[PDB]
């Protein structure tokens, strides 16, 4: 299946979700410190939620609520996973997602 | 360290945070199929939002928002780990802090 990473942030003056990579093998770049990131990979019942070290309490919000939203928006399973990362405790899992990851 | 039971939902006709049990630990049936709980074990660094599976998409993203208010309103630094349990898929930690955990 394959997976999509958006970016959520309010860094433009109002709360948005922009797509980043349409297709996964991702580039460790795409992950800005001072932003949130949805990773969906839903329809093999998984998502994850990326939290920038720089990200505001106001952007750390709506990307919890926003991996929720995508569960009703995509039509996903109540069953699907949502793993929260902070930046610097990404799991082998989500990292397999990245072409490129290096770790700090 | 002493966690506490949260309760998320909108059945009273808004949006409400209420405290079902001060401290750990807590008995199964305190977590309702139609509502959504937040276990603060914070001091610990593990906050936990779990979903009813009878709870609706309103109560299913304000638990998500709420666990990431915890952290603003209790100090929690931002590498708090954060665990998404829908009903019935609940971790060994999760069951920990309850003492008549009963598999259905
Ligand atoms: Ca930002
Ligand atoms: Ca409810």
């Amino acid at each position: 299946k394959m997976a999509k990473l958006y970016m959520v942030s309010d860094a433009s003056g109002s709360m948005r979700v922009t797509v980043v990579a349409e297709e996964n093998p991702f580039s460790m770049a795409m992950l800005l410190s001072e932003e949130c990131f949805i990773l969906d990979h839903g329809a093999a019942k998984q998502i994850f939620v990326w939290k920038g070290k720089d990200a505001n309490p106001q952007e750390r919000k709506a990307a919890m609520k926003t991996a929720e939203e995508f569960l009703q928006q995509m039509n996903y399973s109540k069953n699907t996973q949502i793993q929260v990362l902070p930046e610097g405790g990404e799991t082998p899992i989500f990292k397999q997602f990245f072409k490129d990851w290096r770790d700090k």
